[PDB]
């Protein structure tokens, strides 16, 4: 239980995390700029910088790829 874990476990986790997670993640899932993201989730880029780094840090992620990967790995993949 150090990094990543199962597929659906991630999803259910993607939410248990917090708005900051479901927020930046759903923006990160695509790969848009820190600005469009922060604003895409009614917030500032300085926030996503905090949230994001937190999100991947608390969600058990590792990097941008890992996050989204864990995002799509479950159900956080924008078709």
């Amino acid at each position: 239980g150090s990094h990543m874990d199962d597929a659906n476990d991630i999803r259910a986790r993607l939410q248990t995390l917090s708005e900051r997670e479901r927020q930046v993640l759903s923006a990160v899932v695509a790969g848009l700029p820190n600005k469009s993201i922060a604003y895409d989730l009614d917030i500032s880029p300085r926030t996503v910088e905090v949230h994001r780094a937190n999100v991947m840090a608390k969600m058990k992620a590792k990097s941008l790829p890992h996050l989204v990967r864990m995002a799509l790995a479950g159900g956080f993949g924008p078709s």
